[PDB]
DNA sequence: CGGGCTTCGGCCAGAGGTCGAGGGTAATAAGAGAATTTATACCTTTATCGTCCCATAG
């Protein structure tokens, strides 16, 4: 309903849930998870499951 | 030929080792302003309870 010039582009998108769905995925899907250093073959056999 | 009567098929419930150990992540937007109640603060009024003088019973 808003007016082309009611509205500026920068004005309409809500980033916010985007940048959301990113954090969740990237801090607390089942997939990320802490990489094993405790050896440097256990950061290559992380990174090959 | 309707009717008990057995049987079968679809649907839902419940239950699936224990004890560790470590790590991480966990949840937001109206202002105004009017109104009503409530905790506060000062003050007076009555009773209460700590307190002692006094007459007396032995």
């Amino acid at each position: 309903m808003a007016e082309s010039e009611g509205l500026m582009p920068q004005d309409l998108i809500n980033a916010k849930p985007v940048a959301a769905a990113i954090k969740e995925f990237f801090g607390s899907s089942q997939l990320s998870q802490f990489m094993d250093q405790n050896n440097p073959l256990s950061e290559i056999t992380h990174k090959r499951r």
